[PDB]
């Protein structure tokens, strides 16, 4: 599913997202456009041979099982494949437990890049929240 801008930051809200370990809602849609232009069937293979999957790019080095990622760990318990559903529940409750690991977004290489210290309010401009 490619969800619309004020779509998915309906359901990220809607999903406890909104000031998540301090984040507002804008910071976690700059992270979703930047990560996936907000598909959810978004891959991307990392030079470790990992794999990012979905609207936030879930790495299978920790936090999915794909069952191709050596050594790594399945930290959220959920096939990486659940992070691909048109239903963002799975990537959002997995976004939860890594935005809590200790470095809070910055976890997304993208978000620190792109949006960090910019004015993401303006990902949720003119969206009835
Ligand atoms: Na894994």
């Amino acid at each position: 599913k490619v969800f619309g801008r004020c779509e998915l930051a309906a359901a990220m809200k809607r999903h406890g997202l909104d000031n998540y370990r301090g984040y507002s809602l804008g910071n976690w849609v700059c992270a979703a456009k930047f990560e996936s232009n907000f598909n959810t069937q978004a891959t991307n293979r990392n030079t470790d041979g990992s794999t990012d999957y979905g609207i936030l790019q879930i790495n299978s080095r920790w936090w999915c099982n794909d069952g191709r990622t050596p050594g790594s760990r399945n930290l959220c318990n959920i096939p990486c494949s659940a992070l691909l559903s048109s239903d963002i529940t799975a990537s959002v409750n997995c976004a939860k437990k890594i935005v809590s690991d200790g470095n809070g977004m910055n976890a997304w290489v993208a978000w620190r890049n792109r949006c960090k210290g910019t004015d993401v309010q303006a990902w949720i401009r003119g969206c009835r929240l």
